[PDB]
């Protein structure tokens, strides 16, 4: 896709993963994420590109490219300053307005409903899975009992309702600024306490809509949950009228 004369690596901060900048013949020179690295893990390191290649919104990870002709193998994809959204939060634990951290979700909840109706279910989404930038703009990287939704422990049945579960729990870390969901439950505690009707506390100061918003994300059957656009139009509803944030 890529080559080496265009990239040139900076910083560090399956193998290593680095800091430099991107400058294609007939573009400008811009600051990217440049990921480094046996047969079988160079298909698994190369298959996650080849995924997050068929993927063009703005919150998920955009792929520049792919290094393959020269060593070592490199993965370009845009560069995220702020880095994984659970640390980013607990970093800046009450830091931002319920807005701010609304604004987030609708991010989130917009690259999932993208990757939802190009028939992918992500299965791993969690907010040390969500990346941010300068922008405070939220994208869904990495293509986890306590964000797995129970049918899918249970059956193994795995859809975008799921995914949806899965959200509820992301719902929870940003109004929670990141902190563990079930705390120190074990595993085993966590999908018996689920399975005999119980659901995480709404985190503290942490408004009405927003908390039955995650428990409709946590409904039993998978057909009740909302899907991703009715997320999305839920959050845009809120956004428009910060009044129905007011009460807790």
């Amino acid at each position: 896709e890529i080559d080496i004369s265009c990239v040139k690596i900076e910083q560090v901060i399956f193998g290593e993963v680095c800091s430099g900048h991107l400058k294609l013949p007939g573009k400008r020179e811009i600051f990217v994420a440049i990921k480094t690295l046996t047969e079988k893990q160079r298909r698994d390191f190369l298959s996650e590109a080849s995924i997050m290649g068929q993927f063009d919104h703005p919150n998920v990870i955009h792929l520049e490219g792919v290094v393959t002709k020269s060593t070592p193998v490199m993965i370009i994809t845009e560069f995220m300053e702020n880095g994984s959204l659970d640390s980013f939060l607990r970093q800046n634990d009450g830091q931002f307005t319920v807005i701010q951290l609304v604004g987030m979700l609708r991010g989130i909840a917009a690259g999932m409903k993208y990757l939802a109706d190009m028939n992918y279910v992500h299965r791993d989404l969690a907010a040390r899975n969500i990346l941010v930038n300068s922008n405070l703009v939220c994208k869904v990287s990495d293509f986890p009992i306590r964000w797995t939704a129970p049918e899918a422990i249970q059956y193994r049945k795995f859809t975008s309702a799921s995914d949806v579960w899965s959200y509820g729990i992301v719902m929870w870390e940003v109004m929670s600024y990141g902190e563990r969901p079930y705390w120190d439950m074990t595993n085993q505690d966590v999908i018996n306490a689920i399975e005999q009707d119980y659901r995480l506390p709404p985190p503290m100061d942490c408004p009405s809509a927003l908390h039955q918003l995650m428990l409709d994300c946590w409904q039993k059957d998978r057909n009740h949950r909302p899907k991703f656009g009715q997320i999305v139009n839920t959050l845009d509803k809120m956004i428009r009228n910060p009044n129905s944030l007011k009460a807790m």
